[PDB]
């Protein structure tokens, strides 16, 4: 639709999780989050997946969240179904939230994706498209986009910046 475009927070969404059932992104209101979509047949899937899977251990009990949504858009590199997607990263140890399958660019595109990339300046992206798997935002807790990392930034590179939104 186009109420997206008028939101001001995460926290305004609902989305899907990777077993089907709606989740009120409102649940996030204290947290600090990663918002990541993800593929499980791209070159960086392991250092993505271990690093998220380290930083998610390291730091929940401070109130880290993760919201992984996998993506078929680039190289088709998410081309399984969400119960496959979910076995797969359960091989990683993953602990941390499973959204199910979206696009991430085009008129359908999850609306909580939608809203993220107009975000502004060097919150949101330019261009208001994705480029590839892995691109990740910092979400603060009352919802806010505070940073973007592209598809070549290592997750480890956003512990740096955690400490000013715990
Ligand atoms: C979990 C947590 O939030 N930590 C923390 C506090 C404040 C900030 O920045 C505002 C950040 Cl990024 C993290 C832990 C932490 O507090 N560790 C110390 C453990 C402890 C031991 C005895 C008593 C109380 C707490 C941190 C993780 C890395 C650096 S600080």
């Amino acid at each position: 639709r186009d109420d997206w475009r008028c939101a001001r927070s995460m926290h305004e969404f609902s989305a899907k999780d990777i077993d089907g059932h709606m989740v009120n992104l409102d649940k996030y209101r204290g947290f600090v989050c990663i918002v990541t979509n993800v593929a499980s047949q791209c070159g960086k899937t392991e250092v993505n997946y271990t690093q998220l899977v380290d930083l998610h251990a390291r730091y929940a009990e401070c109130g880290l969240r993760i919201l992984a949504f996998p993506c078929n858009q680039f190289g088709k590199q998410e081309p399984g179904s969400n119960e496959e997607i979910k076995e797969f990263a359960a091989g990683y140890n993953v602990k941390f939230d499973m959204f199910s399958k979206i696009c991430v660019n085009g008129d359908d595109a999850h609306p909580l994706w939608k809203w993220m990339k107009i975000q502004p300046k060097g919150k949101g992206i330019l261009g208001n498209a994705i480029k590839w798997n892995f691109t990740k935002f910092l979400i603060d807790k009352n919802g806010c986009v505070v940073k973007h990392y592209g598809p070549m930034e290592e997750p480890l590179v956003i512990e740096k910046d955690l400490p000013h939104y715990f």
